[PDB]
């Protein structure tokens, strides 16, 4: 039993209709790129990535819609004809139409998104926000990433980075959006390094390439969820942003979220001060700041990951729960900190770290 395409018009729209044959579809499972004359469509089944691809045999649009009938995972992509008159064809297949292929053997899909904000979080932390162009339809699910994508001389370069939120905040948070055209990234400038310091250079209404999603968490580890741990090193905060939202608002089940945070001083503590009211005035969440090498008076714990800490912050309670713990950080830090969870007897399907 095969996913399947088909496609109708009126005199003003051209309809494509996907028929994944799967429960479970939602809007997550597909991303739409076209141009005025060529259509992509990618749609996740399982593990296997179904792939619509054609150049369409007249122009359409900027603007389309794209629905779900979740009950039998049908989607229709609604393009609208930029001159009413009747299509003969829906148009040339092009690379890969109408392919089937494990989501492990494919590659990586790029369009082009503008920058449209830059702000100071850290003294070498910026939040960007990019916007996807009117002609993509594309979601960044909870705890994937994505590859940015930059020109230099004689070359492209990528690397990838986990969007998050705009704010923890619901007074600067976004709505629950029937389709978001903004990204948000936390993202770390090092002076010697290759990508970041070309990103840093690019100027407000340019242009990034910003491929399709990757990555294996899975929103269903948080079904009844009831105490959620968080261990961050650094930037390895970002995955961490959509998971905490998500935490304080879809897990009815809640009882605590618990962060511990890493860093190497005071002035690296990304959202120090929104993650502080956000701690404050929901007894659900605690946070607590780690440094590594303080440069001020500093009251709060001191060093790094260790069997000690963890004893303290991860400590058993008398009553059995559903646990899990995410990491994420500097590799070293990860696979430290797996083990060590290892040795607290946590299993597994208790533990997810967030890596390449
Ligand atoms: C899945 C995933 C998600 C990510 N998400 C984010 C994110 O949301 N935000 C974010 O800021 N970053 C994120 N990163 C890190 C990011 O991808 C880049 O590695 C980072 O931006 C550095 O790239 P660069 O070219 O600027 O620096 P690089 O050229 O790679 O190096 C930067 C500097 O760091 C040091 N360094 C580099 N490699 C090593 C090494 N092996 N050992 C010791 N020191 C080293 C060196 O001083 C080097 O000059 C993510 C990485 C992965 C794999
Ligand atoms: N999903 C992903 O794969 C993903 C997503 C986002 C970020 N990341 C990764 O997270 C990393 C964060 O980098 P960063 O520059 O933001 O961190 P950083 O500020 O340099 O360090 C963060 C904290 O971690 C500590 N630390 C570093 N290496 C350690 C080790 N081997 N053992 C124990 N503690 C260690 C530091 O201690 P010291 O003071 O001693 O240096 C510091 O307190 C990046 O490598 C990035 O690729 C991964």
């Amino acid at each position: 039993s095969y996913p399947s395409y088909d496609w109708f018009q009126t005199d003003s729209l051209v309809t494509i209709a996907i028929y994944t044959k799967q429960k479970d579809i939602n809007l997550d499972s597909i991303i739409v790129d076209h141009q005025n004359d060529s259509f992509r469509a990618e749609t996740i089944i399982k593990d296997c990535l179904y792939l619509i691809h054609i150049g369409l045999s007249h122009e359409v649009q900027e603007d389309f819609s794209v629905r779900v009938v979740e009950s039998v995972g049908k989607i229709e992509i609604v393009l609208q004809k930029k001159e009413n008159t009747s299509w003969d064809f829906l148009g040339h297949p092009l690379k890969n139409h109408n392919s089937l292929i494990p989501r492990k053997d494919t590659g990586l899909y790029y369009r082009k998104c503008q920058l449209i904000s830059k702000e100071d979080v850290t003294h070498d932390t910026r939040l960007f926000c990019l916007m996807l162009p009117p002609s993509t339809h594309l979601q960044v699910p909870i705890g994937q990433h994505v590859y940015l994508k930059l020109p230099i001389t004689g070359t492209e370069i990528v690397k990838p980075y986990t969007p998050v939120s705009g704010s923890l905040l619901s007074e600067f948070k976004e709505p629950v959006l029937p389709n978001n055209k903004y990204i948000y990234f936390l993202i770390k400038i090092y002076p010697t390094g290759l990508f970041t310091p070309e990103l840093d250079r690019l100027q407000i209404g340019d242009f990034v390439s910003v491929s399709s999603p990757e990555g294996n968490f899975k929103i269903s580890k948080f079904q009844e969820l009831e105490d959620l741990f968080l261990l961050a090193a650094g930037t390895g905060f970002t995955p961490m942003v959509k998971i905490l939202n998500y935490a304080l608002t879809d897990i009815p089940s809640l009882r605590k979220v618990k962060l511990m945070f890493f860093n190497k001083t005071e002035d690296d503590i990304i959202w120090r001060s929104q993650l502080e009211k956000l701690a404050f005035k929901d007894k659900r969440l605690d946070v607590e700041f780690v440094l590594s090498a303080p440069i001020s008076e500093w009251n709060g714990k001191q060093g790094h990951i260790s069997p000690a800490l963890l004893s303290e912050f991860l400590k058993r309670n008398l009553d059995k729960s559903k646990v899990l713990v995410c990491i994420c950080g500097p590799v070293p830090f990860t696979e430290q900190g797996v083990r060590l969870l290892h040795d607290l007897n946590f299993s597994k399907n208790e533990i997810h770290s967030f890596t390449a």
